[PDB]
């Protein structure tokens, strides 16, 4: 182990420029370490950014893109031109000028911004660091980014390709958990997706699963449902995700153990962290990443809703035992 300059203690000297990174992110960037739409945003470009891979089209004898390689920020030019690359460019630009004032690649400032921004919210886990990608990269092929309107299928098949199985296809939508929508109904500007947007916890899993009866905004746009009450977004693709057969009994899974969605989406997380790498080569650099504040309200199914508005999808597990809120039905303000 080494000590750092400024004496914080550390496994390996290339760990070292992190902590001036860390300082940097969680003033500037973070405003405070604060987990308001700053880190939904850098949540939205970790995926963005890893997706770009694609073995398939290594196949079909063109270049399937770098995965992880910090490509979304040094080729934005061509990236934040894909249509599921909307409302990214302010958070783009801000993490542009922190990689280089640091001298660390594009790669590894997503996903240690990731981290370090999820540890600003409460119940998150504490997300592995691996440090050593290349600066360098080629743009990501267009059209690797799965949509909202997409078919569970197309979601699979695209999520598979990249070396996802369904499984872990719905650990990684927790991030759902700490998310908001902007651009696929305007009128209702930042509607959470679950009713806790500055909480991972499994309220998302619970509240996609009961019955959709309300519609939040003045009328349904692109890839909307109906949602459960007020307030509340209810995206096309994660309301067949927690239906579909193929994804049923894991979403369900993930309802009542906020211990267990975290343990699952942070394995899924590393997993994607390395797309275009051999994690082998890179140096781990996890002890950098500070913790986040325990979580420890019980997963609830809320406002006087009962499990018999639960529409319940999984045929070899019964949905499980949690509590029951009171009434009435919650009216959801906009994500900060
Ligand atoms: C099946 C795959 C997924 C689809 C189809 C999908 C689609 C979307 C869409 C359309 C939005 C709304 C964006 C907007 O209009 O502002 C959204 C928001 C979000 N997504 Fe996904 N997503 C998926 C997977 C994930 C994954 C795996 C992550 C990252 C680990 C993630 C993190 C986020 C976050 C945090 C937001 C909130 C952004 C904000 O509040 O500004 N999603 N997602
Ligand atoms: C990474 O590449 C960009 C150009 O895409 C450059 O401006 C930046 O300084 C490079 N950073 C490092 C750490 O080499
Ligand atoms: C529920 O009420 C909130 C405020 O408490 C609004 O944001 C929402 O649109 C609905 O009226
Ligand atoms: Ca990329
Ligand atoms: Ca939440
Ligand atoms: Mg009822």
């Amino acid at each position: 182990s080494v000590t750092c300059p400024g004496g914080q203690s550390t496994s390996n000297s290339q760990c070292c420029v992190w902590f001036d990174v860390l300082d940097d992110l969680q003033t500037n960037f973070y405003q405070g370490s604060k987990c308001e739409s700053p880190v939904r945003k850098i949540l939205r470009i970790v995926f963005h950014d890893a997706i770009g891979f694609s073995p398939a089209l290594t196949a079909a004898g063109q270049f399937g893109g770098g995965g992880a390689d910090g490509s979304i920020i040094a080729h934005s030019n061509i990236e934040l031109a894909f249509p599921a690359n909307g409302g990214l460019t302010d958070t783009v630009e801000a993490l542009r000028a922190v990689g280089i004032n640091h001298g660390v690649s594009f790669g590894d400032l997503i996903q240690f911004a990731t981290a370090v921004g999820m540890s600003n919210c409460p119940g998150s886990p504490r997300l592995e660091f691996l440090t050593g990608r290349s600066n360098s990269s080629q743009p990501s092929p267009p059209s690797l980014i799965p949509g909202p309107g997409n078919t569970v299928t197309a979601i699979l098949d695209r999520m598979g390709d990249a070396g996802f199985s369904p499984d872990e296809v719905v650990d990684l939508l927790a991030a759902h958990s700490l998310a908001s929508q902007e651009g696929l109904n305007s009128a209702i500007f930042r509607s959470p997706l679950d009713s806790t947007p500055q909480v991972f916890d499994t309220q998302f899993y619970i509240e996609t699963l009961l019955k959709g009866t309300t519609q939040p905004g003045p009328s349904l746009g692109f890839a909307e449902e109906l949602s459960p009450f007020p307030g509340e977004f209810r995206m096309r693709s994660d309301a067949l995700l927690a239906r579909d057969s193929r994804t049923a009994c894991r979403w369900q899974s993930m309802t009542s153990s906020n211990e267990v969605m975290g343990q699952r989406y942070r394995a899924a997380m590393a997993k994607m962290s390395v797309l275009g790498f051999d994690r082998n080569a890179l140096t781990d650099c996890s002890d950098v990443i500070p913790s986040a504040v325990s979580n420890n309200a019980a997963p609830v199914i809320p406002g006087g809703l009962t499990v018999d508005d639960i529409e319940v999808s999984c045929p070899s597990e019964p949905f499980p035992e949690i509590a029951t809120a009171s009434g009435p039905l919650p009216s959801l303000a906009p994500a900060p």
